[PDB]
């Protein structure tokens, strides 16, 4: 289950069937893989009410950071995000 | 044509060229099939103000729904969401 | 980089990289090729508030317009959209 979301706004979904959601209201992005139970929080840093989600084929996952007019992106396995 | 809409949010487009569309003002969300010209509300049920849409590759169809704090999915063929 | 965005909505990214953001509070819709340092305006004309964007296969372009109840696309290549 996605549990404690406060009106997501984005959703994206990778070839594998994870499933990716902007928390809006939390400031966060999470995703549920496959056949998972438990949803993991990306480790993005410094969200403002961010907006919507895309996961290109290498697993990439990118970010409209919308309260800070900025683009960000996270390579999969990565913690440290880019500033688009 | 899509018609009837009242400011939609998201938008997808599946592998087959169906465009899905969150139509916001109206708790719903819309398809139109590649050379169609006529829209079809998928059977989502208790939608609030939906804000994002998505579609793997399999034809299923992921939507946050925005004011229920909350995520659903409708299989390809399906009439039952499953919240995630 | 993405530059001058205003509360950016909508995200995506083809196969090739390249990432659509729905530029929300600048009406427009940039894009920034995979291995580019510098953004692209696209030809859309006449969006409000432009909230989500997908890319299908063949490069086409979708935006929900959602200041004006409508979704609108751009083939690859194209300078003139269509209303769906
Ligand atoms: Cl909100
Ligand atoms: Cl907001
Ligand atoms: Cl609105
Ligand atoms: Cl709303
Ligand atoms: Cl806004
Ligand atoms: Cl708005």
């Amino acid at each position: 289950m996605f549990t404690g979301l406060n009106t997501p706004s984005g959703v994206a979904v990778d070839s594998a069937g994870t499933v990716y959601v902007t928390d809006h209201g939390n400031n966060r992005v999470v995703k549920l893989a496959a056949g998972s139970n438990t949803q993991t929080v990306l480790p993005f840093t410094g969200l403002n009410t961010p907006s919507g989600v895309a996961v290109d084929s290498a697993g990439t996952v990118y970010v409209t950071d919308h309260g800070n007019n900025r683009v960000v992106k996270l390579a999969a396995g990565s913690n440290t995000q880019t500033v688009l």
